[PDB]
């Protein structure tokens, strides 16, 4: 859980432990939920929302792109924006903030400027924790009471050099990542701290053991996504009999559609070992697997290869939507932390050249039964006839919003080119 302040400090990458290292930074440690400033890696991993870039050169930069110069500007002012600043980024994502560090000690010789420390408290307005402080009322603040406070209060950090690495923060950022380019600005070095620390985490591969709290629409969002997914690989298989399905990124071997009349495979790059007798371990790239999976389909439900096959279902999430869900990643990717934490490379065009955009469709093959629905989309009886009934056109509404909460959500869907809801009219 908790970093011993005893716990060695590595002094090689500055410009000793971390109980040394409070003393060095300027903060009266007193005598006595806060025994130590910088955390562990595992308790950094849980708090990814809180996580903030710091850098200095005083020109202090943050991983939200923002600079500021302390003479320049007077500290008083600088501080009021610090605190607007991360109030403004973390009050939907965190209870807290943590500093991500590759320090060289000067940013640490500055945080006594806009930082206070000491016991955990309650904001003076709600529940939650105390994020803030102001000299001004000597009162506490939350992300969401902060207005005009002018100290960040008990904020987290972690230096990542501490996790072993060899040469200069640039050198080790640049071997992951080809979108942050490192000019002499304070800014910069913050990015690029924060993404190689998500790259350290998050790239490798998905922890299911670590869960994240509901910030937002997590569940609605989910529930339509499982509902769609149920809808277009029942569709797929009905119009297009595939004898062999290919699930490749399913570590759980859980079949969407488990009546379905098909043998269904499962691939993933890390099985969870409890089913892993049931899923091949594998790595798909298109360079070293184009000529595999031939026959039957291939489902990649989230499982973002470089380039599919042209016998694919495919749900891809696009890493440029804005949402509490989605945090800046590592190289043009991001990291989607909903329920788990999922690093997304960057959508691009070039990994869809053999597939086509899924159309919207509603099918159901269940019973009927009883504003009147006119849609050619509605692939049902009824709607082969003159009526849509009561039940299919109330189900079709409903399939239309999960839908609608899906793409808004940041989901898109593509399928194998000869894809076509005429088959599944034939079906009737
Ligand atoms: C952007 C983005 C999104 C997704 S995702 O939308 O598919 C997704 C997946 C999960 C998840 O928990 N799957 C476990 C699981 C499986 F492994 C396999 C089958 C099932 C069936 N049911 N379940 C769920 C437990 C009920 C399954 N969650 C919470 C989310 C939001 C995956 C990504 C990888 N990179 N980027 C990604
Ligand atoms: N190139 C690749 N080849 C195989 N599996 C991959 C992969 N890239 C990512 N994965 C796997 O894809 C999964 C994404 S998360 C789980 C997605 C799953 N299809 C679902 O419906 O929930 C992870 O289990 C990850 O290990
Ligand atoms: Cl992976
Ligand atoms: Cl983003
Ligand atoms: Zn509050
Ligand atoms: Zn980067
Ligand atoms: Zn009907």
């Amino acid at each position: 859980t908790h970093l011993s302040v005893d716990t060695k400090f590595k002094t090689e990458g500055l410009c000793m432990t971390y109980r040394r290292l409070i003393s060095m930074m300027g903060f009266k440690m007193n005598y006595q939920g806060y025994p130590n400033m910088f955390i562990t890696r595992e308790e950094a991993i849980r708090h990814v929302r809180a996580w903030i870039g710091f850098a200095v050169a005083l020109q202090l930069g943050f991983s939200t792109g923002v600079n500021l110069v302390a003479v320049g500007l007077p500290w008083n002012v600088v501080r009021i924006k610090i605190v607007q600043m991360l109030s403004d980024t973390l009050k939907n994502l965190s209870d807290r903030v943590v500093f991500v560090l590759w320090a060289h000690g000067f940013e640490l010789t500055s945080m006594k400027y806009f930082v206070k420390i000491g016991p955990e408290r309650t904001c003076c307005l709600c529940d939650r924790r105390a994020t803030c402080f102001s000299t001004a009322s000597d009162t506490y603040a939350c992300w969401h009471h902060s207005i005009g406070f002018d100290y960040v209060y008990n904020p987290f950090m972690i230096d990542v050099q501490q996790w072993g690495f060899t040469g200069n923060l640039q050198s080790n950022h640049d071997l992951y990542c080809q979108v942050h380019g490192n000019a002499h600005v304070a800014s910069c070095d913050a990015i690029m701290t924060r993404c190689l620390a998500v790259h350290e985490c998050f790239v490798k591969r998905v922890d299911w053991t670590i869960e994240y709290p509901i910030i937002g629409d997590e569940l609605k969002i989910n529930a339509a996504c499982r509902k769609v997914q149920h809808m277009v690989v029942k569709a797929a298989l009905l119009a297009d009999k595939f004898p062999v399905l290919h699930d490749i990124g399913n570590p759980k071997a859980i079949k969407c559609v488990p009546q379905a009349d098909v043998e269904w495979k499962f691939y993933d790059a890390q099985p969870c070992s409890d089913k892993a007798y049931k899923i091949e371990e594998l790595f798909y790239s298109y360079a070293t697997h184009s000529d595999k999976f031939t026959d039957g389909v291939c489902l990649f439900w989230n499982c973002n290869v470089d380039r599919y096959p042209a016998n694919s279902i495919v749900c891809r999430f696009d890493t440029r939507v804005l949402s509490n869900l989605n945090l800046p990643g590592c190289d043009g990717g991001s990291l989607y932390v909903n329920k788990h934490a999922f690093h997304t490379p960057a959508f691009d065009k070039s990994a869809f050249v053999n597939l086509k955009q899924l159309p919207f469709f509603y099918y159901s093959d269940s019973p009927c039964e009883s504003v009147p629905l006119k849609s050619a989309t509605c692939i049902t009886r009824c709607n082969l006839g003159g009526a849509v009934c009561r039940h299919h056109a109330n189900e079709y509404r409903l399939y239309l919003d999960a839908y609608n909460m899906m793409i808004s959500a940041g989901f898109s869907l593509w399928v194998y080119k000869q894809f076509d809801t005429y088959n599944l009219w034939n079906t009737f």
